[PDB]
RNA sequence: AAAAAAA
RNA sequence: AAAAAAA
C-alpha cells in the first residue's frame, strides 16, 4: 500500500496539505487521521472527508 | 474504522453538522442515525443521505 | 446496519410521496413502489428504476 | 431480485425506453440484453451501457 | 456476462467505435485491449481508459 | 491487471512524461512514481497522491 | 476533457 | 438540489 505511507508521512510531520474533491474544489488542512474509507482533515475544526470525493492529496 | 466514532460523537453530542455533498450542495441538520451506507439527517425532517454521494461532514 | 431499509420499508408501507434528490442534482417524486440491494421502484404516471448509486437524498416531500 | 425482473420485462416486450445517465443525458432505445454491469440498448444501432453511468431506466 | 463478447467482437473486427465518458466526452478509436477495470482505446495514440469513467461504447 | 499493471510500468520505468485526466475533466501532468491497487503517485514539482477512482484517462503527453 | 469554485 | 443538454 502506497496511501498510509504517503499519508501517514504527511501527519507526522505536520506538514499543510491540499486536498482536491472530485467536484475540483480544495481543501486545506493536515492530516489528523485515515482509514480504509475516510480522512480527518483538520484546521480549527476537524472534519470527515470521505476517500470517494477525493481526486488528489497534495503538499500545500 | 475512524467514522463510526466520529458519526456517533455528533449523533450522541447533538452536533449541528453540515453534510456537503458531491455536487457541491450543503445540508444541515443533526445526524439522527446512520449505518453502513447511510446517514439520517434531521432538520424539520429526516432525510436519508446516501454516504457515496457525501464529499464530507462537519460541526457547523 | 440497518437504517436504509426500515426507513424505505416505512415510506413504501405508508405510501408517503417522496423526493429523490439523484447525486446531478435532479428531484425526483412519486412514491416507493419497491426496492432492492440496488434499485428503488419510484411510481408516479409511469413506474421507474433508478439506481441507489445515483442518489443523494430520499426525503418525505 | 427486483432489478432483473424489471429489466427482463422490459426486454421479453420490447418496450421502448428512456435510460438517464448519471450526467442527465438521455439515451433511447429497447432493452437488448444486460447483464451484472451493463445494459446493451438497442436502436439503429446497438450501443453498450454501464450500470454505473445510469440514474434511472422508464419507459418512453 | 455480455460485457466480455461485446468488447472482444469490437476489438477482433477492429470496429471504429465512440466511447462516452460519464463527463460527457467523447472519445473516438479502436479497442485495443481490455481488462476487469479498463479499456486500451488506440486513435493517433494508445490512451488508457478506467471503466467506472465510460458511460457508453458504441460503434461509431 | 494484465493491461493496467503494464502500461502503467512502461511509464513509470522509462520515466514518461504523462497527462492524467481526470473524471471532471481537468489535467494532471507528470511522472508516474509508484502506484497501487487505489492510487498513483504523481511527481512533478512536487509528489502528489492521485486516487485512481478520479481517473478518467491515462496516456503519455 | 478549465493543475483543480472551503463547498 | 432545472422529472433529466443521443453525449
Amino acid at each position: 500500500s502506497l496511501q498510509d505511507p504517503f499519508l501517514n508521512a504527511l501527519r507526522r510531520e505536520r506538514v499543510p496539505v491540499s486536498i482536491y474533491l472530485v467536484n475540483g474544489i480544495k481543501l486545506q488542512g493536515q492530516i489528523e487521521s485515515f482509514d480504509q474509507f475516510v480522512i480527518l482533515l483538520k484546521n480549527t475544526v476537524s472534519q470527515m472527508v470521505y476517500k470517494h470525493a477525493i481526486s488528489t492529496v497534495v503538499p500545500s
